[PDB]
DNA sequence: CATCAGTTCGAGTCTGGTACTGCCCAGTAGTGATCTTATTTCATTATGGTGA
Protein backbone atom coordinates (compact mmCIF):
# COMPACT_ATOMS: atom_id res chain seq x y z
CA UNK A 1 0.00 0.00 0.00
CA UNK A 2 0.68 3.34 0.05
CA UNK A 3 3.94 4.20 2.39
CA UNK A 4 4.42 1.16 3.35
CA UNK A 5 4.79 1.51 6.82
CA UNK A 6 8.12 1.44 8.92
CA UNK A 7 9.78 -0.79 11.74
CA UNK A 8 8.24 1.94 14.48
CA UNK A 9 4.71 1.58 12.89
CA UNK A 10 4.95 -2.50 12.97
CA UNK A 11 6.03 -2.57 16.13
CA UNK A 12 3.53 -0.22 18.04
CA UNK A 13 0.95 -2.55 16.19
CA UNK A 14 2.54 -5.84 17.17
CA UNK A 15 2.82 -4.45 20.82
CA UNK A 16 6.75 -5.76 20.61
CA UNK A 17 9.78 -3.88 21.37
CA UNK A 18 12.15 -3.61 18.18
CA UNK A 19 14.41 -6.00 19.02
CA UNK A 20 12.13 -8.52 19.82
CA UNK A 21 11.70 -9.34 15.94
CA UNK A 22 15.11 -8.14 14.84
CA UNK A 23 16.67 -10.93 17.19
CA UNK A 24 14.95 -13.45 15.32
CA UNK A 25 14.12 -12.48 11.42
CA UNK A 26 16.52 -9.93 9.95
CA UNK A 27 15.84 -10.88 6.53
CA UNK A 28 12.32 -10.27 6.65
CA UNK A 29 12.12 -7.43 8.22
CA UNK A 30 14.94 -5.90 6.13
CA UNK A 31 12.67 -6.82 3.42
CA UNK A 32 9.85 -4.21 4.80
CA UNK A 33 12.85 -1.88 5.43
CA UNK A 34 14.25 -1.92 2.14
CA UNK A 35 10.90 -1.56 0.50
CA UNK A 36 9.72 0.93 3.19
CA UNK A 37 12.90 3.19 1.76
CA UNK A 38 12.16 2.46 -1.56
CA UNK A 39 8.68 3.99 -1.66
CA UNK A 40 10.27 6.67 0.02
CA UNK A 41 13.04 7.03 -2.47
CA UNK A 42 10.97 6.63 -5.47
CA UNK A 43 8.58 9.48 -4.19
CA UNK A 44 11.01 11.88 -3.81
CA UNK A 45 12.20 11.00 -7.33
CA UNK A 46 8.98 11.84 -8.57
CA UNK A 47 8.86 15.22 -6.76
CA UNK A 48 11.74 16.21 -7.35
CA UNK A 49 11.58 15.70 -11.60
CA UNK A 50 7.69 17.55 -11.12
CA UNK A 51 9.18 20.56 -8.90
C1' DC B 1 10.51 -32.78 52.96
C1' DA B 2 10.07 -27.94 51.39
C1' DT B 3 13.40 -23.92 51.67
C1' DC B 4 16.85 -21.65 49.93
C1' DA B 5 20.86 -21.26 46.95
C1' DG B 6 23.22 -22.07 42.30
C1' DT B 7 21.76 -22.28 36.99
C1' DT B 8 18.99 -21.36 32.38
C1' DC B 9 15.86 -19.27 28.93
C1' DG B 10 14.26 -15.58 26.86
C1' DA B 11 12.31 -10.81 26.98
C1' DG B 12 13.23 -5.35 28.35
C1' DT B 13 15.79 -1.76 27.64
C1' DC B 14 20.19 1.41 25.99
C1' DT B 15 23.20 2.49 22.91
C1' DG B 16 26.77 2.63 19.55
C1' DG B 17 27.90 2.26 14.57
C1' DT B 18 25.97 3.38 10.10
C1' DA B 19 23.16 6.21 6.41
C1' DC B 20 19.57 9.53 4.96
C1' DT B 21 15.28 13.74 4.04
C1' DG B 22 12.61 18.13 3.56
C1' DC B 23 13.22 22.40 3.34
C1' DC B 24 15.06 29.38 2.41
C1' DC B 25 18.32 32.16 5.00
C1' DA B 26 22.66 35.04 5.07
C1' DG B 27 26.50 37.14 3.36
C1' DT B 28 28.65 39.78 -0.44
C1' DA B 29 29.28 42.64 -4.43
C1' DG B 30 27.14 46.00 -8.21
C1' DT B 31 24.60 50.61 -8.71
C1' DG B 32 22.21 55.40 -7.75
C1' DA B 33 21.10 59.18 -4.06
C1' DT B 34 22.09 62.02 -0.76
C1' DC B 35 24.47 64.00 2.49
C1' DT B 36 29.40 65.26 4.89
C1' DT B 37 33.98 66.79 5.83
C1' DA B 38 39.58 67.66 5.91
C1' DT B 39 41.05 70.53 2.75
C1' DT B 40 41.83 74.25 -1.65
C1' DT B 41 40.38 79.15 -4.01
C1' DC B 42 38.03 84.34 -4.45
C1' DA B 43 37.56 88.25 -3.20
C1' DT B 44 38.26 92.56 0.47
C1' DT B 45 41.72 94.64 4.02
C1' DA B 46 45.46 96.48 6.51
C1' DT B 47 50.76 97.97 6.18
C1' DG B 48 54.41 99.85 3.91
C1' DG B 49 57.87 104.79 2.11
C1' DT B 50 58.61 108.33 -1.55
C1' DG B 51 58.69 111.17 -5.85
C1' DA B 52 55.52 114.84 -7.87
Amino acid sequence: EEPPPTMEEVGKRLGHHNRTISRHFPDLCSAISAKCRNYNKACRLKSIEKL
